[PDB]
């Protein structure tokens, strides 16, 4: 009824930094070949959305931010070949290509066609399938999901099983398969170890359900909101630490309390002093430090590289280390499987509309992850 | 016959920074409980030696330095269960104690009773075995090898094969261990893999070893003197660059080369400038890089996280992440057996007396190793 058609549809438009969002009408071209137009069924509120906002993550404006969605196809384009008209799908923030030497490769997921490293904010052919107020308007990491309707690549969808429950399985569209996997595949976390978490956010708690799935003996939850500890400790937190309420600075108190510093640390804020805090409080000959949070654009961070010789390993991750077409339709079958939990998750829910009151509930420390519904 | 009696021998005593080493006559006490008395036979000069005098590596003057040696034991202290006199030995710099969290872990090798962290240049009893007209004269890394006689903790030193060359084997007490190890057991080269060797002096050679060993398809050596190149192909260099040839910064020359970046690098030079480099010319979702140097005390680097959160890993290690005790043995062994070569890292071997001869040629870029014999 749609199909073939531009449609004309509600958005949440980002004309400017540190701004509102602007609901308001778009249109929306109909798919051109290995393209796939969605009918958006919930997104969820992330704080890399809330960066776009405050400049933290730089992309170009104007734009339809959102990335951790569920919705149903409305349409395909010609030659698209892994998802038909009225199958669920999650839009995949990280493509997968499927051709390019990091898909390839048995460890990496950072696809070489990503949006992510040289943001241009369009399809993969350089062009916009958005309009308003007669001006192209950027696509955010090939995704938009602050749409009624968005359009993305044929790489950057996958199709997900025809019951899943959207309003939860959106989250595994980025927070949690990001937590679980920086947690169970980056990092690696072992039986019987000690994991020291900074940032209890939606992320965070995910890390924290991928520590307990990996059987960690101890998962220290760090933040300087003690009101995010009681969700910590039901996702398996064993212990929780508030920066603010100590004398000597943070690394030196996880160091103690884990008899000379944690096997596995977590960075899960964007900020570069947690970074190097993070990476200081593992242990010096075999502590491993993953880097999980997005800092302010541009900016470097400064440290001793004895840090490193004694043994240390850091790292970073995009997506938990996922592959993200293989990856989301299998982490939808283990949710419906119950081997994981996304209701710890969710501490609001929304119509799409509210968007403006989903970010603030964000940015005054309330809510872990809002579902806006569409 | 000298068993429990003061040793007067020449040892070569470094005063103060930035001068030659002094050939003095000093006083090497007889061995406490748990401590061995070695006659030295040879000593290699190692770039971190050098440190010392250069104040790149701060520890307490003034010091008898030299860490990568071989002899045979004089004597040895009540309860000393693990050498006997006349045994070879390789005194080790990193001790492994078999009590400590890190000797107890599978990776980890940085045993908690290092003088490395913290250095204090005595025993493990916080004293000195060493006089020179009355005045204690510091230990440098518990081991002390420019000297006719030292005496080591047991926990830093290693029994090796009755008919190991020692005037060759002393390199297994650091730069041949450290490159070969920080390739094949830090890093973990893959088969076919594209690796970058930053620094072509002797602990750099050792990495390329170590790459070629593990079957690396390609292996890039990069060294601002171009006097390297023809060793460093000798032992599995593909390739050789000098950043001075470029009007680019070679993380882009080795990017292109790499058609994206390569698969693992290395950093053996000691600055904070090759180090940021050499992580950034690995592939950004998949790389590795590896810090060997060592860079100028309490300096710190700059560096974007970016290159991490792409999916990139950055490790250092001590002796190539070699357990000291139980490895140097079995090095010496796999050596005994044509496993690797180590004629190729001598290029000059000198009487002990000649010492500053020896880092002359160092200093001066000639050199790789130059073992000083007794
Ligand atoms: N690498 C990736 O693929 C992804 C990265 N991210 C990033 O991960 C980070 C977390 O995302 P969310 O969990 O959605 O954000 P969030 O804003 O819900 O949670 C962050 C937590 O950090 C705490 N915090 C702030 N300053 C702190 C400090 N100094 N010390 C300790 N805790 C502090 C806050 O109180 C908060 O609970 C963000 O930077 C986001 O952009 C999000 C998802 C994917
Ligand atoms: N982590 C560890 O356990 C160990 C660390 N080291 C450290 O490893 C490093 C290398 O030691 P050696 O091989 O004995 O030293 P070396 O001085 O023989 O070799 C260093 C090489 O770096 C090259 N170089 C200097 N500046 C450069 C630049 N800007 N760009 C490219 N090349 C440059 C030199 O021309 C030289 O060939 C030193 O910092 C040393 O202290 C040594 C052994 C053990
Ligand atoms: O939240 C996802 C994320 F990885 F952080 C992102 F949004 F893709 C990033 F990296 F911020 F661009
Ligand atoms: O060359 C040995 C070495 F590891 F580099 C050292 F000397 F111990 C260090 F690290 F320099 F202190
Ligand atoms: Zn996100
Ligand atoms: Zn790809
Ligand atoms: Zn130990
Ligand atoms: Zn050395």
């Amino acid at each position: 009824s749609t199909a073939g058609k531009v449609i004309k549809c509600k958005a949440a438009v980002l004309w400017e930094e540190k701004k509102p969002f602007s609901i308001e009408e778009v249109e929306v071209a109909p798919p051109k070949a290995h393209e796939v137009r969605i009918k958006m069924v919930a997104t969820g509120i992330c704080r890399s959305d809330d960066h776009v906002v405050s400049g933290t993550l730089v992309t170009p404006l104007p734009v339809i931010a959102g990335h951790e969605a569920a919705g149903i196809v409305e349409s395909i384009g010609e030659g698209v070949t892994t998802v038909r008209p009225g199958d669920k799908v999650i839009p995949l923030f990280t493509p997968q290509c499927g051709k390019c030497r990091v898909c390839k490769h048995p460890e990496g997921n950072f696809c070489l066609k990503n949006d992510l490293s040289m943001p241009r904010g369009t399809m993969q052919d350089g062009t916009s399938r958005f309009t308003c107020r007669g001006k192209p308007i950027h696509h955010f990491l090939g995704t938009s999901t602050f749409s009624q309707y968005t359009v993305v690549d044929e790489i950057s969808v996958a199709k997900i099983d025809a019951a899943s429950p959207l309003e939860k399985v959106c989250l595994i569209g980025c927070g949690f398969s990001t937590g679980y996997g920086s947690a169970v595949k980056v990092a690696k976390v072992t039986q019987g170890s000690t994991c020291a978490v900074f940032g209890l956010g939606g992320v965070g708690l995910s890390v924290i359900m991928g520590c307990k799935a990996a059987g960690a003996a101890r998962i220290i939850g760090v933040d300087i909101n003690k009101d995010k500890f009681a969700k910590a400790k039901e996702v398996g937190a064993t212990e929780c630490v508030n920066p603010q309420d100590y004398k000597k600075p943070i690394q030196e108190v996880l160091t103690e309390m884990s008899n000379g510093g944690v096997d596995f640390s977590f960075e899960v804020i964007g900020r570069l002093d947690t970074m190097v805090t993070a990476l200081s409080c593992c242990q010096e000959a075999y502590g491993v430090s993953v880097i999980v949070g997005v800092p302010p654009d541009s900016q470097n961070l400064s440290m001793n590289p004895m840090l490193l010789l004694s043994g240390r390993t850091w790292k970073g991750a995009i997506f938990g280390g996922f592959k993200s077409k293989d990856s989301v339709p299998k982490l939808v079958a283990d949710f419906m499987a119950k081997k994981f939990a996304l209701d710890p998750l969710i501490t609001h829910v929304l119509p799409f509309e509210k968007i403006n009151e989903g970010f603030d509930l964000l940015r005054s420390g309330e809510s872990i992850r809002t579902i806006l519904t569409f």
